[PDB]
């Protein structure tokens, strides 16, 4: 029948999402998984392990199953989707739609399918994240109109020119959210001589981070370890200095856009001026990222609604398409 | 019986038309056909492929089945008329009237017949496009009065002196719509340093193109790729500069008219002054093309109604003639 | 019986006429016959081919069956009278009266009879055109009174002194209508540097041609090919310059009249002063040709009524005479 079960997965570097047809997104948690480093046993995953990063003894190993679409830890990758498939095992012929970044090789994608199949998958389908992100952002990719999708995730900023449902031009760079957190951590050590964890650096980016000055920007207090005294030390950080370090981090992302537009066919480039840039992903939540991209490229920039879910929302829309590609052909 | 099915085809370089007796023109779409360059499979044809030219990855091959009446792609030519014959297969002894330009050799015309026969044609008839265009423009070619037919198509400008239903003098040159689009593209690159696709160049010719200044000519905005910055760039183009580049493109067409009239018998040349020039085809829609031809040759110039359909409308009229040539003789 | 069918023919260089007893002139059309030069097949004859002269491709051969009474084309001559005999075949013992110019040899006249007999003629009679033209002009040739008949046809100007029903003195020259058309064509090329066809040159002679200035002579517009530019060119031509070129063309006809009167017996020459000159044929329609001949020879000149039909009208009158020569003798 056509009521066949359907599951799609966003195996992101920072957040893992799982959509089930008829039940919505049943799983949406960070990718961190805590393991007992003495017994190689699973301790926690999702939020329970994400609240412990930087707060664990050496006997607790923090693991990310997938980094930039590639299986970073085989034991963790299959432990993750076993937890997801078990909540589907307890409700038999589900369709497994995987979304893979453009940088994943075919050899690594066959590994993603087998790991899914090894844990109990019958039919595994792989689609490009860019067209999934474009579907979740509201673009009708079937139309012959060029669109520019910028997906700023946890460890990869993915760029793609999409027209007629295909990736005309594609670029990728390993500079994203995790790189922004490290630069914030390294800046606060060079400017205030205070060591902070990755979690504090990430919360600063979310609370006061921006690329253009916004209305009534506030300053927040950090709490870390003093390099000089060794004792815990406090510090006040303004939104401006967080903006200047994000400005510097976006330097390698901006030139990639120049390189993507350099090799874009002239008829597509015409559509980019009228259709514009669509920024999606976690990095799309940077304050005034639309005005920042507009001020540089003179291109109209819009932020997709629920940018975190553009990939998993696109797989929602693409379920009726793969069922056509399965029932037919 | 005399109610035998009848189909005629305009296999033009830019537009393909198909007339069925009793149903009118059932097919009228551009010639572009999109093929999967990895599997050599047909993806789209007509408008679906025409909206994608300049907007496709390298894995999509854009194909024109016939260029200037000659089979440019064997696989595409038979894929095209199979799509047309199928819509006739689903409604058995149809007459296939083909209209061929004057530049097609008899060896290439036998290929056009066999390809039609190979896909299921029983009786294939070939007629000259010039007399078909003259029939579709309102000329009674049976009368002993000379007429000058200028057919400006996609890739060929065809000239013919017609009298008593025969081609007295004939000339042809491979300078037409596609040459005009390229010159517009090359002018906008040399004047504004902006690369545009073929589709934008064609729309400029249709929206503001002309050969003589017309009432309240407007300027339009193009959108392409900047040669210098590599980013998409906008430009404003007036109707005057588009007129001057069309003026230069029509230089090789004007001297061909001089050459056609140079070798025209003196009694025919007398009729050309009184009957005049009949401009038909897509290029006949150039604004003030009648006044432009009149200012050069001092010959009265008239634009045929529905110049795009002069060939397919002429085959409509010539159905009762070929039935006479079939039932008799 | 005496109700035997009777057909007479005027196989002129310019016009072919056919009279049937009891039905009048059933055929009266120009001599031009159009043939497919690739298949030697008959395409058209009469007016249909006359409207195409100078307006045909090289694959269409224009043929005149008889030039100056001699079979110019054997295939065309028998194709012509087969078309005439067929309209008599569909209504069985007809009398075939042929009128032959004085320049036709007996060997060529036997060819005219056999070609008629080869297509289905039983009894073929040949008579002199001059006495037939004299009968059609109203002269009672049986009377012993001398008359001067000037027959200006398409390619021959025939002169004869007729008395008692016999040709006393006869002269002929190959200068007539076709020579006048060529001189008009050659004059318009030398005076205006414009090439015109034979049809335009003939219509000028008919519309404004004359030998003496007439009342309210007009100027007409020609349309031909310019020698310099190669483009069609217009020109205005007055009746005076057309008169001066006809005056020069009639130079060789005038001296022939002097030569005919030089060898005319003195008793006949006396009758020429009182009876006068009778001008018949197409050339008799030249405006003021009677006053022109009168001003030169001081001889009274009269134009025969329906000068084009003087030969075929004379054969009408000579039917009762040949029936006497057949029933008796
Ligand atoms: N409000 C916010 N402001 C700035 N950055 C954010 C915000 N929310 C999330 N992020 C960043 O976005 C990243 C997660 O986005 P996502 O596209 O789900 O990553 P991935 O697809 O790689 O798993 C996190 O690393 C986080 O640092
Ligand atoms: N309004 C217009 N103004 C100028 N050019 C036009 C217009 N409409 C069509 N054309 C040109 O005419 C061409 C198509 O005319 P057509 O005679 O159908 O070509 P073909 O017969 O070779 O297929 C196209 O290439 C297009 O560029
Ligand atoms: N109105 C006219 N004025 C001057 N010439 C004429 C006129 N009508 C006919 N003709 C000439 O007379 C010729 C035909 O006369 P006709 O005696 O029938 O010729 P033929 O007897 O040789 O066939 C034509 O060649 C034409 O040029
Ligand atoms: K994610
Ligand atoms: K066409
Ligand atoms: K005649
Ligand atoms: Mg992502
Ligand atoms: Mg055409
Ligand atoms: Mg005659």
């Amino acid at each position: 029948p056509e009521t066949r079960p359907f599951i799609s997965l966003d195996l992101g570097t920072a957040n893992v999402l799982a959509y089930v047809s008829g039940q919505g997104v049943v799983y949406n948690e960070p990718s961190l998984m805590a393991y007992n480093n003495k017994t190689n046993s699973l301790i926690a995953l999702g939020k329970a392990a994400y609240d412990m990063v930087g707060k664990t003894h050496g006997d607790i190993r923090m693991v990310t199953p997938l980094v930039d679409g590639v299986i970073a830890d085989m034991e963790a990758a299959q432990d993750l989707l076993k937890h997801i498939f078990s909540r589907m095992k307890m409700m038999k012929n589900a369709i497994v739609l995987l979304a893979c970044p453009s940088g994943v090789t075919e050899l690594e994608r066959e590994a993603l399918k087998n790991v899914a199949k090894e844990m109990g998958a019958e039919l595994v389908i792989i689609e490009e994240e860019a067209k999934m992100a474009a579907l979740g952002a509201g673009i009708n990719i079937e139309l012959p109109q060029g669109h520019l999708i910028i997906d700023i995730g946890g460890g990869t900023t993915d760029l793609a020119i999409i027209s007629s449902g295909d990736i005309v031009v594609s670029r990728s760079i390993k500079v994203a959210g995790n790189h922004f957190d490290d630069d914030i951590r390294k800046y606060i050590r060079s400017e205030y001589n205070i060591a902070i964890g990755q979690k504090t650096a990430e919360d600063v980016k979310k609370f006061i981070g921006s690329l253009v000055k916004y209305h009534n920007e506030r300053s927040m207090q950090i709490y870390g370890r003093d390099i000089v005294s060794g004792l815990p030390k406090e510090a006040k950080i303004s939104s401006e200095e967080i903006r200047n370090v994000l400005l510097n981090a976006f330097s390698k992302i901006t030139d990639l856009v120049i390189e993507l537009l350099e090799n874009t066919p002239p008829e597509l480039a015409g559509d980019i001026m009228r259709n514009g840039i669509t920024v999606c992903g976690g990095g799309a939540l940077i304050r005034n990222i639309d005005k920042y991209f507009f001020d540089i490229f003179q291109l109209p920039t819009k932020i997709a609604s629920d940018s975190l879910n553009c990939v998993i929302e696109g797989t929602k829309i693409f379920e009726k398409t793969i069922k056509k590609n399965i029932e037919n052909g």
